[PDB]
């Protein structure tokens, strides 16, 4: 699709098995999620956003489906005000800024 | 032009006189600039993010030039770590993500 700004550029994702909305977000490096439960081990991150610095959960290597295309990448988990879709899953699924 | 995500997608904007770098921000509701002058009225505004919330000053009516494409709309000035061009003036120069 092309994704016009006048809204916000919101989407459905798939995560272990659940629908969420998120938000596409070029200015995040990272995908970011609220707490939720996933598989595995994680990894220690620190992530600086525009009031400060929180700590998140790393977990590497999670399916995740975006706006019905599939991903299989890092997702952070921690008290985010929304739900991101970060540059690293967006490339993923072949997102472009156009103008 | 097309922009790529592999990198954070950084361009040249002009704003009161000054170039800045800034980010093309889809997931940025508004136009966030560190701390400088502009012209006119403004009122403050608190704004809302990853790490909590900033303090700003609000400016209206602000002529941003963005990669060569000018713009018009509100700027909010503070102590944002990074300089974010959001969908209020995104739309302006006909931005869209495509995938
Ligand atoms: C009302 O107007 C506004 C304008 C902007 C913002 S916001 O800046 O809070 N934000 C909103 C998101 C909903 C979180 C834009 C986002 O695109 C930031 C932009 C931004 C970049 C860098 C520093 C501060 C802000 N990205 C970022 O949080 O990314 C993470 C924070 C860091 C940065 O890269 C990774 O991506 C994830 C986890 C890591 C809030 C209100
Ligand atoms: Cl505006
Ligand atoms: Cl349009
Ligand atoms: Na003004």
């Amino acid at each position: 699709p092309q994704i016009t700004l006048w809204k916000r550029p919101l989407v459905t994702i798939k995560i272990g098995g659940q629908l969420k909305e998120a938000l596409l977000d070029t200015g995040a490096d990272d995908t970011v999620i609220e707490e939720m439960s996933l598989p595995g081990r994680w990894k220690p991150k620190m992530i600086g956003g525009i009031g400060g610095f929180i700590k998140v959960r790393q977990y590497d290597q999670i399916i995740i489906e975006i706006a019905g295309h599939k991903a299989i990448g890092t997702v952070l988990v921690g008290p985010t005000p929304v739900n991101i879709i970060g540059r690293n899953l967006l490339t993923q699924i072949g997102a472009t800024l156009n103008f």
